[PDB]
């Protein structure tokens, strides 16, 4: 589709790009690291699959990164694509013959030897039996809470004026709601899924974080912007605004490292920050090719409260404040990579 | 839909009725049979899964029969559902969520301890590890061959003559091409699901079986008849009668179990046959309710053939043949459910 996310990626290609050799690295010293029966099957999941081409070039990097060390017959890998239950794995799996034969034709790898399944739900909650796992990947995931912060949901709502997620310019209640949300949700991620690796088992997480740059605007800033253009120009409701928050957290990297320390199970091989600057896989109309990227994450989410009309109107004022800002370099995702093995 | 396959089983459950207490006794000898890490996890797939509800009701019955022996903490299941790549396995999903507290609530089995996931392909090729599995089912699945017989393919064609598959009536040279076809893909079927089990695993196959009766007219019989129909008053071309076989074999009893201990692979444990009358789930346009049922099997694949046109036609014709036989219990497919342990 012109909106969908399958044609809207592409950004997504240069963090993978930024992955790539960290991702190496974590599989060459984990295939040393000699688990239980890794020589002769490898364990794997990728927890936020999602949908397009993006998900079987994930696939690709990960069973490359494992055919590459080999330099013995070659061991099956067993890969499960995880992500929400109305997640269209329909749409991934039509895709699984042309890509196991692009395997055997570039790859060397036989038909058979890459079992390719699903295991959907949250990635907040088990996934797979306890010490069943050689390597977990995440990439562009752990933004999403499990729920929009419970104080702004149980508690006692509207406290977060003129938002929809903690900036920095949000009142104190707010960022501690949602860092709360955040400690909550990354710590059950961690806890749990270090349960279903095998000792020295490791995860590979890739995360957008907080940018250090004053004047730096992110997506959900900009979107925000568009937001507010809306209520002050009178077209929308602007009680509809402060009772709209985004289930996100953009963390910073000491948040994040703090947390994996905290929760125990993982020791932090590496670590490591880098910005993609959002018109960066572009040949100034970028603004609303931006402006189409960060749609088709947010579309769902938003139309679903302020209704299917707004959403063009979003997006124009969107790709106005995208403008402003892409020709500093200063619309950007700060992202962190993290390798961790779990501990014996 | 109302000619969808979802909408149009339940002859199914009467099938699935029948092998519940064959499944229960196999599964109770399997946890008892103490095979790798069986307290812990049981890791079961089910082979050629579809989509309706029947899906999740073996599902059930599986994680009933399981949980029925507990009479200690309740082991992990870990289920892969199985089905061809274009099969609608997001459908099943949406389920999961409600599948899930129906199995925390009726049945004491807490979230997270039954993990539901799919891994697509066909069946006559590898779908898990060596040695990674404790127990396969396949219900209703194997009449369907990997191919149209070599025979009546790369052979040198239209030699069953005014047939759709190898009947009683079928010259020699169609039943051994079959027959031939049949034998190489259940072997096939066998050896590599063989090397996905643990020593001991077991497999539960049920598959649609010759019937003895003479005047015993099957679903694919009285299709054939509905199609001859049409030739024979002028509606189809008879030359496209002729060219067109079903990837459909029915075995006798006999067979299976001569390519089950050639194969050598499986001790077989248990071995039943049973019919199910096409009438039995209703309380006489009973033969419109079965020409349903037997259309929404075999639409696609004779839509694609004889042209979205002729079908109509088609079940209406086979309605008139359905009609003569019901009330003589003559129509019915038999049946058998063979019991199977991987030998040491
Ligand atoms: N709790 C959760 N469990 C599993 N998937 C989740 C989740 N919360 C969000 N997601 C999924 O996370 C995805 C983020 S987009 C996927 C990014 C992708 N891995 C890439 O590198 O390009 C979405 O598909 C969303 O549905
Ligand atoms: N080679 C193969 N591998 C996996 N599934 C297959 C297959 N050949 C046929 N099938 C599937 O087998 C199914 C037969 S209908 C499913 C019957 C179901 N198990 C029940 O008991 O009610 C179809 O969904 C078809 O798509
Ligand atoms: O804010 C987010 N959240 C995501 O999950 C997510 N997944 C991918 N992206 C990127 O989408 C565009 C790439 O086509 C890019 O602008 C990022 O916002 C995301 N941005
Ligand atoms: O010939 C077949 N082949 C099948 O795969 C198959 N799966 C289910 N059935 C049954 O479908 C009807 C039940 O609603 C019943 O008439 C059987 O044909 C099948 N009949």
């Amino acid at each position: 589709g012109d909106t969908s996310y399958a044609k809207n990626s592409a950004y997504n290609q240069l963090v993978l790009a930024k992955v790539k050799p960290v991702l190496e690295q974590c599989v060459r010293e984990l295939l040393r690291a000699n688990l239980p029966n890794i020589n002769k099957c490898i364990k794997v999941a990728d927890l936020g699959c999602a949908s397009g081409p993006n998900t079987l070039l994930t696939v690709r990097d990960i069973v490359q990164s494992i055919d590459k060390v080999g330099q013995l017959e070659r061991p099956t890998i067993q890969i499960f694509l995880n992500d929400l239950f109305p997640n269209d794995f329909n749409s991934v799996f039509k895709l699984l013959p042309s890509f196991y034969r692009k395997l055997e034709k570039e790859n060397g790898r036989k038909i058979g030897s890459c079992l390719i399944g699903a295991m959907p739900g949250s990635f907040y909650s088990r996934l797979f039996p306890e010490e069943s796992m050689h390597f977990l990947h995440s990439c562009y995931c752990l933004q999403w809470l499990s729920q929009v912060p419970s104080g702004l949901v149980t508690e006692l709502i509207g406290t977060n004026k003129g938002s929809i997620y903690s900036s920095k310019a949000s009142r104190l209640p707010v960022q501690k709601a949602y860092l709360d949300q955040f400690t909550k949700d990354f710590t059950t991620f961690l806890r749990i899924h270090s349960e279903e690796l095998f000792s020295h088992g490791r995860m590979l997480l890739t995360c957008i974080c907080k940018g250090v740059e004053l004047d730096a605007r992110n997506a959900i800033d900009l979107l925000e912007m568009a937001i507010n253009d809306l209520v002050v120009e009178g077209h929308l409701e602007e009680e509809k605004l402060d009772s709209f928050n985004l289930p996100v957290y953009i963390p910073s990297a000491e948040e994040v490292k703090c947390i994996v320390e905290e929760e125990g199970s993982f020791e932090i091989l590496y670590l490591e920050t880098f910005k993609v600057l959002y018109d960066a896989g572009f040949s100034h109309i970028k603004a609303e090719y931006v402006a189409s990227s960060v749609r088709a994450v947010y579309e769902p989410i938003l139309a679903s409260h302020f209704g299917e009309a707004i959403i063009p109107d979003i997006f124009h004022r969107f790709a106005k404040h995208a403008a402003k800002v892409l020709p500093l370099g200063k619309g950007f995702y700060n992202n962190l990579i993290i390798s961790l093995a779990k501990k014996p």
